[PDB]
């Protein structure tokens, strides 16, 4: 159980050292931050789709190297999307949820993919 | 429900943002307005291949993004595709169906994809 | 002097049988035709911003089988643009200036490329 | 002049339409906004890592369609490249130049490319 | 039902217009050609490996653009792959057998993918 | 029945003749020398890690040219992932493995893909 | 001096171990096989497209690997084409300039790129 | 003063973090034993392909995001190269050439690309 940054954006301790990932992580705070000062539409259409995209690239990444967790990682993932195709308002979830899939699911691929 | 536009062209009204999506409806626009002048093969080979190439492409952004209207639209498409394939010389109905898909079901991934 | 479509869309006497092309082609028209409606930036925008990816993507298939008109082909688009960026409203220029670059320029490059 | 803001993260004011480029700006934002926290060398390799990578990428969608303002952007991504090259600490400069450049430079290139 | 070239190898009677088709076709009268020279593996091995490539390139191409008669014609290719891995020296067969796929089943997309 | 190189390192005996291969080889030498070294996590990841991704790209390159023999492939590959993925510390059943399949299943698609 | 196929097609013989490379090779004895029977445009057309592509993608094979003798191996292939630009119907000079250029110049690059 | 591996293997510690970087640099290893054994032109062509490919993709890993070592380290990869042509059997040079060059020139890159 991590803390979680104040302001909601990313910062080195998430680094996965994937390049890639950690720019598309980026996205993924500072959609939540959006949410965050304004639970509209265009804040979620702007998470939803980095969300989205970052999921199914990660997936594929993880895919190239027949990654043995697959399985257990999309599911996650498609838990989340989930939640925000029945978007509910709740934010805090949202800032706890990405804190934790990162520190512990996807960090435990490095190396492995 | 929108106008037709005449000469059956498309025009920046249709613009959806994403340049090689308009590109591609240009050719639909292009393919239905030659078949308003000479409903011949020719005319009917050159708009349906550039309707299964949109479709599949459009198809493939909103699957990178995971779009959650993609069941939808994609059932619209292939019904369109099916009236291409068993052609019936009903121009009216093509130059109608591409009006409203465009403005309506196109222009809803706007910012999702 | 070929005939000037009117209205001022491609056929299928432009073919080049380049599919990729003749989709590229269409935006030109399409671009062209705007204009003829409202010389205004929007429609200049369009038309400079397809006329540009045209010319080089065309460019690139010349390139690949090093053919042997490239450069002054490469001359022919590259005054085109000129054109373009030093706009002075002549649209029956324009009009004519594509019915022959693709008629007489473009086809003289079928089947060595 | 355009407001900073606080905190310095991207909002959807600065979308400029072409989602790609969104999200990399999204990480050219994150890059100062570590910085104005912590000026040190991993901060500083993030942004200039990101900043690197945003220029080219952004460069070649500009060369695509042979995007008639090309020299000048980037001359003005150079400048800025220099100056993380050459950085005094300026966080102050940055986070001015970077709002500035998005809203004046980037935005000039919408519709063009 | 068409003459076989003698020698056999492609002629300008096939071309589909699609370079990259006739490329890979040249490739197939080819392995027909040294199977009927010396009906060894080398042989059977090189006509092999061009087909069942130039089956998935061509049916990749039908399948982007959504094309009507893909599967017949990937049950035809199917068909003919069998007969080459279950080979009975049957060159005549061979000869036979793409003179017409390509100048019946082939030239059916022309114009449609 | 191959002798097994010692140290276990790839050699020119190996070779395809398919440098991607080859090169993908080598790493699964290196991963099987780690473990041989030290048998841990870190090495085991890396041995992992390139295993998964080898036979993907060869189950890819087999699949472009319809190989006859992938099912059976496939099949080897997939139950070495499976040790791979309960590892006992059997070092020598992987440096006699990789040796045999090399050099009997790898072998035989010289020439069909 | 290496002995001239007749019919002039490709043969195991000119093997080089690269099946990219083998099939283009294919479609060079394949244009001057043509050319042999009628030397028209169509036929010259044919195999100087082939010819220039060939190049090109074997030039880019080279420097991929930083390959030592590219820049002599490519003054060969520059001068080939300019001999094709000049055509004079020498078809002889044709034959045995391919047979050397496989058995000699290509086949030097084996194993290096 | 790093220490060179005995077997000249790569091992844990010269990891770049950059997979595909990692793997290419364990056929630089490879090439250099194989040497070790027999100082033939078989094993030299294998370094030097692998070698060449290596310093070239590497080097457009790092212009893709501008890095600002660039040329100082193109520079230290072309200086091998000739070392390389002009082969004079020093395989001890290149043994320590290969261990210092990634611990120190390419580890200075990481996180900047």
């Amino acid at each position: 159980g991590f803390p979680i940054p104040d302001p909601y954006c990313w910062d080195i301790s998430f680094r996965t050292f994937y390049t890639i990932i950690d720019d598309e992580h980026k996205t993924l705070f500072n959609g939540i931050l959006l949410l965050s000062q304004a639970d509209n539409a265009d804040h979620l259409n702007e998470l939803r789709r980095c969300t989205g995209k970052h999921f199914l690239n990660e997936q594929q990444l993880m895919q190239a190297s027949q990654y043995a967790g697959y399985a257990e990682h999309k599911k996650a993932h498609d838990d989340f999307i989930h939640k925000l195709d029945t978007w509910d308002g709740d934010v805090t979830y949202a800032k706890n949820w990405l804190v934790n899939h990162i520190k512990t699911i996807d960090f435990k691929y490095r190396g492995k993919i």
